[PDB]
């Protein structure tokens, strides 16, 4: 018998993590390990049926995706469903998935709101999810004794999945929820230099422990403006959440040949990138080959290197999870269409896939790795120095290097004075 | 043969103008005249088939709605879908319809977006819509020589359907494209107190003709206050975006018996109400009696008189409207379910039904007449003094009565020396 697996992902456009162009070879890669594990799914053949969460003009929408999930489901009655990737577009397929009881699987849509799962009811999310960056952050506060205060500044692109700001609302609940510090935030438009002169003035008003989602140029743009408004590591600190790494490709950062690259260097002692923790177990170097191989063959469409590469990782290991669930519900007795037998089977377990350990939390979402990358003193150049594992949430040092600190330990949240010193007694030197 | 109707409207929640206790009679009237017209559907019988847009705490959701339709669609394939009238709800239902390319017919979902028929493909509205509040304010406008500034203030509840958040931003849209005034328009909570020096040092610092659309008594407070800040008739107009006339029942919507009806009568001399008009042909009357006869017996509930009841006077005018384009298409060789023809045959046409004449519009939503209500000197009562047309575009006086202005005639929309008067040598005075 047929096991239908309705996915709907960007299918023309290759520029997400989550596109087919990326996740089709993954996908092909899990199924074919599945035809050859003749105890995996025992009576049933795995078949893909697959729509496009894009609208006419090639992004993905929160219309073209639902539309697509009601025309796939009449036409195949599916038993689970694939994707969406981007948040705007698995908002509304999650709503109809757990209305139709169809378990949906994604190692995309990390945003805050699909985690309220008596709405997202059979949702399971095998990658990444922005709340559990906020339960690094709350790690890394702890730590290094922030109790009171911290600043947030994000941009992004007029009309895309907004991934910053989703960035930005996850780390902001889970935080809050944790710590219950002040966490002041603010948005700003890349391209236009009106806005620097208030970014700068929101840095030196309301935070010294600073977190920035923007575009390596951005960041390295504000790093360069702090420097020379006198704002170094002594007294702030400031975080890039580039969970992608797009600023990494030694690590230099700063580096842009550009003549500011001696000034980019010292204001960059200030600042550590945090990231998606690349997986280092062996089976993901392999995996990457077959499937920058496959995808070059069978999907025309060439596989960079990076961090991004770890959704099409989880889209593989999420769907061999699922097998795995599905195996042992008949195994069991029960059916492919069981979709609540069949998700409990997946939440709160562990799981051994090409990214390596993995460990699905009890609310349906897999708990995120991160590292943090900090500045080498003698070369400038990063490298990382702490990893954080999102099951234990211990943050562990890496090779026995210690966190850099310009001038001795880690800058107080608050300045001596107070944000605001209005105390002519109390001198901020 | 059976020409199946999909309705998905609030089924158990009886407080909404389109709530199916008052649109289900009217449904039914209309469906009553039609089966007496054999010249109407030859060769088909319409039926119906319900669904809610309510969520499970019982208000109208942009989810509920959605899920029903495809519910309905695939269980019944309907030829036309009738509702939703909640603008969160008929948003997602209609980007289904024009999908599916059915017919979606309503007398609700006024808001400025549903307007976009690129988008909302067969979308046909019958009742009121909020661009057409703008066309009115801009003949006002035209006719009193305002040609530069105003002040929009609205209030709205917590998580309802929005409603003078919609209707600012469709008279916004509208009397910006062709007027190009100012629009200035800002949000506040009508029972928060810190609100108000808020509102009151807005409507002193941004404009002179103002606008307000909010509950009966948070505008008479408004009033009060204004009088009391000395802001009188000379200088200053207030109009209460009143669409459904919640503030009248002679009218003395100034009237209280709380100790400050003297205050509320003399600030109300520089008050005007702007509200729908009320249908005057006979029919009208005939079929309010029919409908709360209809809705007390068949449907447990009692309809009250008020402005909200062209409604679903408007569901039952729309949907003898459809027939008639429906009845046309097979008159022409067509079939029910050819969609775009029967639409094409409703667009950019004029029908007589309940409510009297009505237009369609070229872009499928009916022109939509208002009224405005203005203070009569002697008694200090509300009665209407000027029609709008909103086919023509005319605005008529009614009964000789011409508007009233305390001092005179209409104020200025920019004061004499600017709202920010920083030229010593102009006299505000
Ligand atoms: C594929 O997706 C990308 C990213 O969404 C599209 O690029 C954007 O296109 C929009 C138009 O809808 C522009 O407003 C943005 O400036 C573009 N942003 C980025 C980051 O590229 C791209 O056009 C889509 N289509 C194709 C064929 O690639
Ligand atoms: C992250 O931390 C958890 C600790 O809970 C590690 O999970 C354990 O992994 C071992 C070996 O895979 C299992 O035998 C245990 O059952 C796991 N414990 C739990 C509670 O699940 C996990 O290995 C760590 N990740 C990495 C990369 O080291
Ligand atoms: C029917 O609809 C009304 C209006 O939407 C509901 O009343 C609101 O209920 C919400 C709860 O979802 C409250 O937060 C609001 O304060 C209420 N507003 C108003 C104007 O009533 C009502 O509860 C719904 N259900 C029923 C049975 O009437
Ligand atoms: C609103 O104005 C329009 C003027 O265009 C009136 O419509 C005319 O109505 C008469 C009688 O019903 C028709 O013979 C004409 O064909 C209509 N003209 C157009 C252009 O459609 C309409 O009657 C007015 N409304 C009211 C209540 O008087
Ligand atoms: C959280 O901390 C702030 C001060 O940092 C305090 O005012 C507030 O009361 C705390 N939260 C709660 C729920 O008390
Ligand atoms: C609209 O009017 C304003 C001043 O009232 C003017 O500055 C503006 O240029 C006008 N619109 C356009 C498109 O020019
Ligand atoms: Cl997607
Ligand atoms: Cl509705």
């Amino acid at each position: 018998s047929d096991l239908t697996v309705a996915v709907v992902l960007p299918l023309t456009n290759t520029s997400y993590p989550w596109s087919w162009a990326r996740v089709g070879p993954a996908v092909e890669l899990a199924l074919a390990r599945v035809k050859a594990r003749p105890d995996l799914l025992p009576g049933w053949t795995v078949r893909m049926v697959l729509g496009s969460s894009e609208n006419a003009a090639g992004v993905c929408s929160d219309t073209a995706a639902p539309l697509a999930a009601v025309d796939l489901k009449w036409e195949h009655s599916p038993a689970v469903f694939l994707g969406p990737g981007c948040v705007y577009s698995a908002a509304p397929v999650g709503r109809f998935t757990a209305h139709w009881r169809v378990p949906l699987l994604t190692a995309g849509a990390p945003a805050l709101g699909i985690g309220v799962k008596d709405e997202y009811a059979l949702t399971t999310r095998t990658g990444p999810s922005h709340v559990k960056l906020g339960d690094f952050v709350t790690a890394l506060h702890r730590r290094l004794g922030w109790e009171h205060q911290a600043l947030v500044l994000y941009a992004d692109r007029l009309g895309d999945d907004r991934p910053c700001f989703f960035i930005v609302e996850g780390l902001y609940m889970r935080v809050r929820e944790r710590l219950n510090i002040t966490v002041n935030h603010q948005e700003f438009v890349e391209g236009d230099p009106d806005h620097y002169p208030k970014l700068l003035r929101a840095v030196r008003r309301k935070g010294r422990v600073i977190y920035i989602c923007s575009s390596p140029d951005a960041f390295r743009n504000l790093m360069l403006l702090a420097l020379n408004a006198g704002l170094t590591g002594e007294d702030y600190v400031f975080f890039h959440l580039d969970v992608f790494g797009q600023s990494l490709k030694p690590q230099k950062p700063w580096e842009r040949g550009d003549g500011q690259d001696r000034s980019a260097r010292q204001a960059f002692q200030a600042a550590k990138i945090i990231t998606y923790k690349e997986p280092d177990n062996p089976e993901y170097l392999e995996f990457l080959k077959q499937l920058k191989l496959l995808a070059d063959k069978k999907f025309n469409f060439t596989v960079e290197d990076g961090l991004k590469n770890i959704i099409p990782a989880s889209f593989h290991d999420g769907l061999l999870l699922y097998v795995q669930a599905v195996t042992e519900t008949l195994a069991q007795g029960g059916t492919v269409t069981d979709g609540e037998n069949i998700t409990q089977r997946m939440w709160n377990r562990s799981f051994q896939g090409v990214t390596g350990y993995l460990k699905i939390d009890r609310n349906g979402d897999r708990d995120t790795d991160f590292s943090l990358w900090d500045m080498d003193p003698e070369t400038g150049a990063f490298r990382v120095v702490l990893n954080y594992n999102g099951t234990s949430q211990e943050l562990m040092a890496v090779s026995e290097h210690k966190l850099y600190w310009p001038l001795g330990y880690p800058p107080p949240d608050v300045p001596k004075c107070g944000f605001d010193n209005e105390d002519p007694a109390c001198n901020q030197d």
